[PDB]
């Protein structure tokens, strides 16, 4: 099961950004590649060779999960993505991968600090998780869409408030 | 407020350490690649205001979904010898908040649901401009697939230089 964090740098964004903001998920705002990086585990052999977003090496069929976070954890800012999917508006790409879900699960045993000075130990405690999962189904680049709500901290409610929904276009290489 | 991801990869530190296992987190094993900051050899490098809130986030590459960590403490490290002065004394951070959203229920998860959820980080504030020796330490816990719960499988400690100029 590979895992990939999707993080995302929603202070830049924000920054940056000042017209085009949308609150039209299918009318997401577009964005560069200069905020968002997406990390993998060594032992799925990434790979720095090549031109793709993210590189992996993993046997067909294995499982694929995306998570995506601000730099605060989603604590302060946050981000949820909501799509992923082949882009077909750069020219023929490969099927990579099998249609992404969101997958919401139950994990009972969710670890957290305790409440002593410096968290230890930790308690354990039932949770509700979410990540975009897929499957490889060839080895391939493929060029995706990634669209994803940015949701900034509101210091007067002391709640996360929709700000933009966003695109951002990656390549993904399964070798 | 300077945000920083503290990332680990937990499946590689199992795959790579076989012995020093400890979970006596007084006495925790040290590890070199598969930490990262995201926000010399600094390890991280930034500018900030001196006064200015730093706030360290820790996380597994499955956002504690699947493995997860905690980092349960952040000093200054002098082993090495004499190092600067740079941050505040860093303090677990636990704090309510009142309105974090989630997925909704929906098939691509739209729109957001708002609801309250504890959240933590280790927080300082930047003292002064310098380069300082960190001990950062913290319990790596693994997925255990048969009780569907994360378990703690050993504390572990990584040494990394940060540079507030
Ligand atoms: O307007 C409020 C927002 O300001 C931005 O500069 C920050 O990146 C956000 O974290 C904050 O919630
Ligand atoms: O299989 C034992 C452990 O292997 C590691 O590679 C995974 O990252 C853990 O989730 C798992 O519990």
């Amino acid at each position: 099961i590979v895992h990939v964090m999707f993080l995302v740098d929603t202070a830049y964004i924000y920054a940056k950004y000042t017209t085009g903001i949308s609150t039209d998920p299918t009318k997401p705002m577009p964005i560069d590649h200069n905020s968002e990086v997406m990390a993998c585990s060594f032992v799925n052999k990434p790979s720095k060779q090549g031109t793709a977003d993210l590189s992996f090496s993993v046997p067909n069929q294995s499982t694929v999960a995306f998570w995506g976070s601000s730099l605060s954890n989603n604590g302060h800012d946050a981000i949820i993505i909501y799509d992923i999917e082949k882009n077909t508006n750069l020219g023929p790409t490969d099927d990579v991968f099998n249609p992404f879900v969101m997958n919401q699960t139950l994990l009972p045993g969710g670890v957290i600090p305790s409440g002593s000075i410096n968290g230890l130990p930790a308690t354990t405690e039932a949770r509700n998780i979410y990540a975009l999962t897929s499957t490889v189904k060839a080895k391939g680049t493929e060029n995706f869409v990634i669209r994803f709500g940015l949701y900034l901290f509101d210091a007067g409610t002391q709640t996360q408030k929709l700000w933009s929904y966003c695109q951002w276009d990656p390549t993904i290489t399964v070798y």
